[PDB]
């Protein structure tokens, strides 16, 4: 696996995994999931990984 | 300008828990979101070090 394709596979694990656009910001609680940013996140009231019901929708930030 | 090698190493040092610098965060912090620590570093800890919010709940979080 090449350097570039290392740090681009990096890069893409920052991303939202609906829009691919915008970066996670997102954890479901109680599941756990950190896939989505804050605009995707709004409609969904399961986790699309696991289908387990989201209580609350954390924000995170990174610093 | 900055090499290939050297921005692979900086987004995976960004992923290190920021108490032990070995293990890979995990946990966020509810409620002030923070996402700096292992599991195991997070039981250290009863405020956040970056905002210094007491801690209500440790959640881990799942990247898939
Ligand atoms: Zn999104
Ligand atoms: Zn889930
Ligand atoms: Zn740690
Ligand atoms: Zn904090």
């Amino acid at each position: 696996i090449s350097t570039e394709e290392q740090l681009r596979r990096l890069q893409e694990e920052k991303l939202c995994k609906i829009c691919m656009d915008r970066n996670i910001a997102i954890v479901f609680v109680p599941c756990g999931h950190l896939v989505t940013c804050k605009q995707c996140a709004e409609a969904v009231d399961k986790c699309p990984m696991c289908y387990t019901v989201i209580t609350f929708k954390q924000k995170i930030f990174m610093s």
